[PDB]
């Protein structure tokens, strides 16, 4: 719904898992690349910085269906296709201990609104 600005206090979870109050110190876009891996499963999250076949920080995306390759969440190396490059509208938030988290829309609340 309604947009978030930077400068807004907001409710968010902290990254020990409870909402208190925090502030929006910046709007980023993150850009997510989804992967084909060869077994067939999907992955709609990865970082540019993942795709370890080219420079996609440097040079951008691979062409849509290229074979690439990508460091994964087990460390390893395997064999994927792209598929396409996602960048979503994100929230970097500031708790009062200094922590900050870069998070979705949806994980943003205003001070009115009820949370869950």
């Amino acid at each position: 719904m309604q947009s978030i600005t930077a400068g807004q206090k907001v409710i968010s979870k902290h990254k020990n898992g409870a909402f208190y109050q925090c502030e929006v110190v910046r709007l980023t876009t993150e850009t997510f690349y989804e992967v084909n891996f060869d077994d067939g499963s999907f992955s709609d999250n990865l970082y540019p910085e993942d795709i370890v076949s080219q420079d996609c920080l440097q040079f951008g995306p691979p062409a849509e269906g290229e074979v690439v390759q990508v460091r994964w969440t087990d460390g390893q190396v395997y064999g994927a296709k792209f598929v396409a490059s996602h960048p979503i509208q994100m929230y970097q938030v500031e708790f009062e201990d200094g922590s900050q988290l870069v998070v979705k829309r949806d994980d943003v609340y205003t001070l009115d609104e009820e949370l869950p």
